């Protein structure tokens, strides 16, 4: 049914991206460019940058979880939340500091979704707020790291969660 068709299906609007290999798919606005970051931080696969808004940056990290332990076994929302801070700080523990705002998890359709909320501090001021969500699918580790200016973060607060939650796996 959803075989689709080859044609000018792509229009000046929202685009759909899917990957059978990673088993994940999400929507994103047009005007965005994909940059290759092979050999980057472990798990890092591809990064998306919005030409329209240089300030706004999105990063995608894909990794495989050990069959012996799952997202739940790995750690709790709070535990994983703290681990993530150390992971990021490991390379940014010099001048910038990562603060964990909150961390919660939800269970729907038998699928567990982990939500991580944190912000980046510089010197004596907040640099920006970033939302990160973690979810496993068939042993595939999928993370959605979105970053946006604090000036409108409140206005588009749901936007970050929406994109991360909008994602689908298969």
């Amino acid at each position: 049914g959803p075989l689709g068709s080859c044609g000018g299906v792509g229009i000046a609007s929202l685009q759909r991206y899917s990957d059978t290999k990673d088993g994940y798919e999400f929507l994103y606005p047009n005007g965005w460019i994909g940059v290759d970051v092979k050999g980057a931080s472990p798990g890092v696969d591809v990064v998306f940058r919005d030409l329209i808004e240089r300030d706004e940056n999105l990063s995608v990290i894909i990794s495989e979880i050990p069959s012996d332990k799952t997202l739940t076994d790995l750690g709790t929302a709070t535990d994983v939340g703290y681990r993530f801070m150390k992971t990021v700080n490991d390379a940014s523990q010099g001048d910038r500091q990562a603060e964990l705002i909150n961390a919660e998890a939800r269970d729907e359709d038998g699928q567990v979704y982990y939500t991580l909320e944190y912000r980046v501090l510089v010197g004596d001021n907040v640099e920006r707020h970033d939302l990160a969500s973690v979810t496993t699918n068939r042993g595939k580790l999928i993370t959605f790291d979105l970053s946006t200016a604090e000036d409108r973060w409140d206005t588009v607060k749901s936007l970050f969660d929406t994109v991360a939650s909008s994602f689908h796996v298969y």
